[PDB]
C-alpha cells in the first residue's frame, strides 16, 4: 500500500514544508502545507502509481515573508518564490530523506541529514511497526534536541534580528568541527556526506513493515 507521512510541527514558529525529489521519476506534491506552531499535517505517498517508488527529502521553510510568486522568501531553506512548492533547490537546511521503493523488500530507507545545516531537530519515527523478535529494525532516525548552541561560530547564522537560526556545514564532504559536534549529541543522523561509510555508525534505518511516518520538527527557541 501506499505509506503516509505526517508532518508536525514543534518548532516554536510557523513553517513551510518543502520537498525535493530525485531525478528517477519520483512524483513531487503539488503543494505542502503550512503549519502554524503546533499543527500537523499528512500527505500519502503514491507508491502504487508509476514509477512505484519515492526517493526524496523533505525540509521545513522558516521564517517566510512576502507574496507567492513575486518576492515571497524564507530565512531558513528557501527553495524559490511559492509559498506552497519548491521552484529550485533548498539553501541549507536539516532534512528528513525517504527511498521508499515498492521493488525493495527492505525499504523504506529513511534517515535524518544535517549534511547541509543543522536549523531544526528532526526525528522520523515509523507509524505502526511491526518488528520482528530481535530484529533492530524501524528504530527513530534523529534526536529531539536543538544542537544550534553547540554549532561553531564560524558556522552560525542569525536572523536580522539577531536570532541563531541555522548552522551550516563549511564542508559537506569531509568532517570538521561542525560535524564533530553533531555526530557527538545525535548520532543518529548524516552529519557529512560519507558518514555511513564510517564503523560503528548510525545514519541509515529501514521499516519494511509499517504505514507510514511521523516527521517531527523539534523546538529551535
Amino acid at each position: 500500500g501506499n505509506h503516509t507521512v505526517t508532518f508536525v510541527n514543534h518548532t516554536g514558529q510557523t513553517i513551510w514544508l518543502g520537498s525535493t525529489v530525485n531525478a528517477d521519476g519520483s512524483v513531487n506534491f503539488a503543494s505542502l502545507p503550512t503549519l502554524a506552531d503546533g499543527q500537523s499535517a499528512t500527505v500519502t505517498i503514491p507508491e502504487t502509481s508509476a514509477p512505484g517508488h519515492w526517493r526524496g527529502k523533505f525540509f521545513a521553510r522558516q521564517g517566510c515573508t512576502g507574496t507567492s510568486g513575486r518576492d515571497f522568501h524564507c530565512l531558513v531553506g528557501d527553495c524559490g518564490v511559492y509559498a506552497d512548492h519548491c521552484a529550485t533547490g533548498e539553501q541549507p537546511a536539516s532534512l528528513a530523506e525517504f527511498n521508499f521503493d515498492t521493488a525493495d523488500g527492505l525499504a523504506p530507507w529513511y534517515d535524518v541529514s544535517y549534511v547541509n545545516a543543522f536549523s531544526v531537530p528532526i526525528t522520523i519515527e515509523p507509524v505502526n511497526a511491526a518488528v520482528p523478535p530481535g530484529s533492530a529494525s524501524c528504530g527513530t532516525a534523529g534526536c529531539p534536541e536543538n544542537l544550534l548552541p553547540y554549532c561553531p561560530a564560524a558556522n552560525r547564522q542569525y536572523s536580522p534580528s539577531g536570532t541563531l537560526i541555522n548552522c551550516v556545514n563549511p564542508n559537506r564532504d569531509a568532517p570538521t568541527s561542525y560535524s564533530d559536534a553533531i555526530k557527538s549529541h545525535c548520532p543518529k543522523a548524516y552529519a557529512w556526506s560519507k558518514q555511513d561509510t564510517e564503523p560503528g555508525n548510525q545514519t541509515m534505518y529501514q521499516c519494511a513493515s509499517c504505514t507510514g511516518f511521523t516527521i517531527t520538527f523539534h523546538r529551535a527557541s
